[PDB]
This record gives structure tokens, C-alpha cells and sequence, in this order.
């Protein structure tokens, strides 16, 4: 129940879809719209308010049964049918529908995501000329510097209450941070290392390895790599919408995917870094840069 | 290893027990001692130091293999040896011990808390004039005034964007939460409701009841009862040891546990407010006041 409180809390999550929602009712109007994952019900019920003809809203978890009554007390029930499983699983009233809204996206975009539920349904379901939404999505990298926290991670274990701890430094450094990051800290331009189009994209195509290229800006002592998404809506949109998850940005419950490095490395601003990274299927990061390489987890 | 390095950065609690152990060295000095879940081993160095002539330290955790490095990386293998297991499973290469030491305790001290083992330890091991540390606990109860907060929680549902959602208030209530309270918010002197002595407790003893009576200090609109507890070291020391976990004292990893009341009410300055709190082993807590009841747990 506490990740849907925080989830609807969320902002810039919640009013990015409620505005392409709302703001784009020609996608809806009369149409048949599949919710994959959808939680309390609320992007069903503004996808009725657009005026869809049929929403089916499919959640494996208990806040279905919630849902439920919620789309009751706004008396929706006449056009929200809600359906408690797996999209895998469970059997729809219809053949086929027309659009396929969700809010699928984990950590770093792809850490424990519903992605593979909605590709899912995107082949089995989704009509001959249909949607989803959102339709684009990217993931970005960026060079870190704080020396100060890379000290209260690492140097720390050094010496605890007098005693010896070093070998915890190996325990530490394989687990991906979730955490806001002061934005004064970013010493590199963002690179893309990832572009999805959901109408085309396949599962294969999760797992995949980018090089990259940081544009450094700072001199300075690079201790960590982060990394964020961006959401773009806009397939037959005439209001586009784009938020992003990164910490030039308003901070969001995703935050931004902090790796950190093992060993820290000076850097000159106008330097071109390039490294390798590559995510396998929970999840796992690998990251070379500067000689070093390191799998992550979260 | 999240936990154990919070645990660590935890400063009131690590430093409580290392000027424990450290300024009463002839409760340690040349004795046999035994920790309790064990975690880094950290309680264990501090009582080898303090010239203990063996530590057994037992985890079933783990974080025991991280304890086994830091041990020889510290050169304490000659006196510290670490078990792997529960302690009602592992055996050791005793029979007695004269000294317990651990750090076992909850959120409200006893949800999820190592309690139960620590007991078992004391019967199976203690020997005759041993003693078990730290010694003596308490909890208390707290009334908190905070509208504004409630509002977040509570009266949040009623609109959701545009969504009557009022049927989540009843599935929020339940949950405890575990937080940081503003101690501007308090609104009445603490009570205590529970006084435990390690070395005469029994496991029946940790499911309890007690009536309580509240002195109100402000005239407000009574939103909460929060909950905390305080930790002593005193049998046989020269330098006792005190530390809270309330809003008045530096916050701790425990924080404080918050009990919302779904229909809060008016209390006046002067006032005593009486209520009744039940305990039942995860663990729940019954609450009744101005003549409701909820049972929540954590
Ligand atoms: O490592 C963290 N946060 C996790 C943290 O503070 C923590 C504390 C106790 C237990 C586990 C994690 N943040 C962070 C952010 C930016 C950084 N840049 N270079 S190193 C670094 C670390
Ligand atoms: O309820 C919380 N905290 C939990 C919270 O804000 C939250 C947010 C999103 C999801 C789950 C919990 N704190 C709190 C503290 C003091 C209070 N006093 N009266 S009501 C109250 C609530």
C-alpha cells in the first residue's frame, strides 16, 4: 500500500500521465484501452474521462480489490472492468484493444520493471494500427564527482571505532545506489546509452551493451557514474509530454541509479571519457571505464 | 550490508555500548562472552579489548563471513571464534558463559526484535552470577498533535486527482509507521507502559498489556500516539549507561513508531488522557482511546 501512496504523491510521474491523458482525449475517445499493472485504478479512471469506451485494468497484486471499490465510489464500474493476475495469465472480455497504457518503469528504467508484461500484451493484445503509452523511453549516464561520499562509503571502513573493516569495501561497491543526487555534483555532460520505441521494441532488446562518451565539464576527481531515464509521449499527440527522472530535474521516487567506483580517477573538463556498459536479465550492470570494470546490482 | 553499515553510522547506539563495554572493563576483563547476533562483530572486538579471555560471537546471517575477516584483519582470532547459526541450533565450545552481550533490539524494541534468542541464550548458557547486557529496557507512549500530517495521510484520499479514493484510508491506518518525529509536535509528557530486566524476563513477559494515562501539555487536536524506548546498562557498573530513542534525543536508526488514529480528537493543556495498549506475538499492538480501538502492526 505505501509504494501506491508514494506513487500517487509523485508528481511529476502522476500529472505527466493525467496531462497526456487529458490533453490528448482524440487517442481515447470510444476506444478500448488496456491498463497493464494498474495499480489503485487511476490511469483507467482518467482514461474513462477521456472518454474511452471499455478500460480493462489488470493487477496480479491485493490493491486490485482497492481499485475496485475506488472505481465504485466514482462510479465508473459501467466502463473500468478491473481483473486481478498476470497479463499472462488471466482472460480478457475482448480480443483485442486499442490502446495500452502503463506505469511500468523501475529503477534505472529497467530494475524490476513491468516491461516485459506490457510487451506482452503489446504482441498478444494490441490492435492492427493501435498504441502504447508511453510510446519512447531513453536511459542516460552521467560522470559523478564527491569525494566527500565516495570517503563515507568507501575510506570509511578503513578504520571503525578503532577496528579494521576494509574487506567490507567489496560488499559495498556491487550495490547500485537508488538516491537524489545533488545536481553541483554532475561533472559530465549526460550521454544516451538507450532508446525504446515500445511499438517496436522486442524483450531481446533489454538486454544490450552502449559505449559511451562523457563530456566531462569539471576537473575533478570522478567518483561515481549515475544513471536516470527520460518518459517521452508521442505517438499521434498533439500535447507531447516528457518528464525525466534526472537530477537536473525535479526529483521523482525513481531518484537516479548510482554506481559507484572502487577507485576514484581525476578527470580534466573538456576531456572526451569513454567507457562500455551492459545490462543483463534480477537485473545486472557492467560497467568499464578507466580500465576497470565492475557488475552491479541492485 | 545495508543494515549493518546504517548500523555502524549509528552513532548513539554504537558508542552507548563501546563506552559500556570500554568503561567498565571488569565486567569483561579475563570472562567468557558471549554475542548474541553478532552482525561485523563489532561488540565482540569492543569486549576482546576490554580484555575479555574468549568471545563467541553466533549470527545466522551472512554477514558472520565479513565478521571472520574483520577478526583476523584485526588479529583477534586467538580470542574471538565466530558460529554461524541460530543460537537455539548452533553448538558451542562451552558449556557457560559469564557474560551476554547483545544488540537485539526492534522498532517499538520488540517488532522483529532477537529478543526471544537472548532469552534463550540466558537459560541455556548463563551461567550462575552471569549477567546479560544491556540489562534493562522500557517503552513509552507519546501524543502527537500533527493536523497537517494526518491530512497527508488521511483526509489525502478524499480527492485524488479528481478521485474519490476514501476507501485506502482504512487499509493506511493499520500500518505503524517508522519515523523521525519534529518533537515540537509532541503534545503530552511521555508514559511508560513496559519495564524489562533481561535478567528475570521470560518469553511470556513480551506479550503484555498495560493501561496508561497520558498528562497532556498542550491544548490541540490529539493526531497520534508515537512510541519509543530506552536502553540501560547498570548491573554491577561504575559508569552506567543511558540512551533514548524518543523525539527529545538525537534521532537513532530506530527513529520513533507512529500509530495514526483514524478520528483524531481535542485534548486540553492539564488533562490526563487514558487509554489501553496490548501487545500480542508479527507482533501487533492494540490500541484503545477516547473509546476506540485499533490493532496495527509494522
Ligand atoms: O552511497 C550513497 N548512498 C548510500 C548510503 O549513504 C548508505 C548509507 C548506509 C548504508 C547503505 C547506504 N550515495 C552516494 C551518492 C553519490 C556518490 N558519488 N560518489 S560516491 C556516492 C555515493
Ligand atoms: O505517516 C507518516 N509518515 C508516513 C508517510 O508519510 C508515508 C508517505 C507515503 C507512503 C507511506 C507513508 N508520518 C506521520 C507522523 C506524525 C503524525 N502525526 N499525526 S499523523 C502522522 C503521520
Amino acid at each position: 500500500y505505501g509504494i501506491h501512496e508514494e506513487m500517487l504523491k509523485d508528481k511529476i510521474r502522476t500529472e505527466s500521465y493525467r496531462d497526456f491523458i487529458y490533453q490528448n482525449p482524440h487517442i481515447f475517445k470510444d476506444k478500448v484501452v488496456l491498463d497493464v499493472g494498474c495499480g489503485t485504478g487511476i490511469l483507467s479512471m482518467f482514461a474513462a474521462k477521456a472518454g474511452a469506451k471499455k478500460v480493462l485494468g489488470v493487477d496480479q497484486s491485493e490493491i486490485l480489490y482497492q481499485a475496485m471499490d475506488i472505481i465504485r465510489l466514482n462510479k465508473l464500474e459501467d466502463t473500468i472492468t478491473l481483473i486481478k493476475g498476470k497479463i499472462e495469465e488471466v482472460h480478457l472480455p475482448v480480443e483485442k484493444v486499442d490502446v495500452i497504457i502503463s506505469e511500468w518503469m523501475g529503477y534505472f528504467l529497467l530494475f524490476e520493471s513491468m516491461l516485459d508484461s506490457v510487451l506482452y500484451a503489446k504482441n498478444k493484445y494490441l490492435a492492427k494500427g493501435g498504441s502504447v503509452y508511453p510510446d519512447i523511453c531513453t536511459i542516460s549516464l552521467v560522470a559523478v564527482s564527491d569525494v566527500n561520499k565516495h570517503a563515507d562509503r568507501i575510506a570509511f571502513w578503513d578504520d571503525v571505532y578503532g577496528f579494521k573493516m576494509s574487506c567490507m569495501k567489496k560488499a559495498v561497491i556491487p550495490e547500485a545506489v537508488v538516491e537524489v543526487l545533488d545536481p553541483k555534483t554532475l561533472i559530465s555532460e549526460p550521454c544516451g546509452i538507450k532508446h525504446i520505441d515500445c511499438h517496436t521494441t522486442s524483450i531481446s532488446d533489454l538486454e544490450f551493451s552502449s559505449d559511451f562518451t562523457l563530456k566531462i565539464t569539471r576537473t575533478s576527481m570522478c567518483t561515481a557514474i549515475a544513471g536516470y531515464f527520460d518518459i517521452y509521449f508521442e505517438k499521434n499527440c498533439h500535447n507531447r509530454v516528457v518528464f525525466s527522472t534526472g537530477p537536473q530535474s525535479t526529483k521523482t521516487h525513481w531518484k537516479q541509479t548510482v554506481f559507484l567506483l572502487e577507485k576514484p580517477f581525476s578527470v580534466k573538463a573538456g576531456e572526451a571519457l569513454k567507457g562500455k556498459v551492459t545490462v543483463h536479465k534480477s537485473l545486472t550492470v557492467t560497467l568499464t571505464l578507466n580500465n576497470s570494470t565492475q557488475t552491479y546490482g541492485l
